[PDB]
C-alpha cells in the first residue's frame, strides 16, 4: 500500500490574521468569485511523496529526531503571490516569505536528509516559501496577477497590527500521511 505523505510548517492564525482575511478573500472575490479560503494554514517542507504503509511509523520518528532539535524561529509573510500547482487545477493566494527563508531552508535541509533515508523525493530546487490564503479551481492568474493583486498588496501593506506579519513564530511540524497527521514541536 502506497500513502501520500507532505510535511509542512503549520499556522497558528492569530485573531488579527483572520480578520485581514475577511477584508482581503471578498476583494480578491470581485476579480474571481470562486476562490475558497483555507480553513488551515500551512507553509510546505516537502513534495507530495509516496510511502509504502510499513514505513510511515518510522519516517515519523526519524522526522520527529531531527525536528525536535531544530528550534523555532520568526518569519516575515507579507508579499502576496499568486502560485498554481504543477498541472494548474488549482490557483492560490499566497504570503510570500522574505525574512526567515534562510531558517526554512536549513528547515528543508533536514527535512530533505529524511526523505533521503527512505528513498524520498527532495524539495524544489527553486523554493518561495509561501502561506497559501485561498485558492480556486483552475488556472486564475490572468485575473487575480495585475491589478487584482497590486490591490490586495495595499491591504497587506495597510494592515494593522502590522507585526502579526512582520513577525510570524514558528511552533511545530506536521506531516500528513494518507489520512494521518503527525506533529512535533520546534525546540
Ligand atoms: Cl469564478
Amino acid at each position: 500500500g502506497n500513502w501520500a505523505t507532505h510535511v509542512y510548517v503549520p499556522y497558528e492564525a492569530k485573531e488579527e490574521f483572520l480578520d485581514l482575511l475577511d477584508v482581503l478573500l471578498p476583494h480578491a472575490q470581485t476579480y474571481v468569485p470562486r476562490l475558497v479560503r483555507m480553513k488551515v494554514f500551512h507553509l510546505s517542507l516537502s513534495q507530495s511523496v509516496v510511502l509504502r504503509h510499513h514505513w510511515i511509523l518510522p519516517f515519523v520518528q526519524a522526522l520527529k529526531a531531527r525536528m525536535t532539535s531544530f528550534h523555532r524561529f520568526f518569519f516575515t509573510a507579507n508579499q502576496v503571490k499568486i502560485y498554481t500547482n504543477q498541472e494548474k487545477t488549482r490557483t492560490f493566494i499566497g504570503l510570500e516569505v522574505t525574512s526567515g527563508h534562510a531558517q526554512f531552508l536549513d528547515l528543508v535541509s533536514e527535512v530533505d536528509r529524511v526523505m533521503e533515508e527512505f528513498n524520498l523525493t527532495t524539495f524544489y530546487q527553486d523554493p518561495s516559501f509561501h502561506l497559501s490564503l485561498a485558492w480556486c479551481v483552475g488556472d486564475a492568474r490572468l485575473q487575480l496577477e495585475g491589478q487584482c493583486l497590486q490591490e490586495l498588496q495595499a491591504i497587506v501593506d495597510g494592515f494593522e497590527d502590522a507585526e502579526v506579519l512582520l513577525r510570524v513564530h514558528t511552533e511545530q511540524v506536521r506531516c500528513k500521511s494518507g489520512n494521518k497527521f503527525f506533529s512535533m514541536p520546534l525546540k
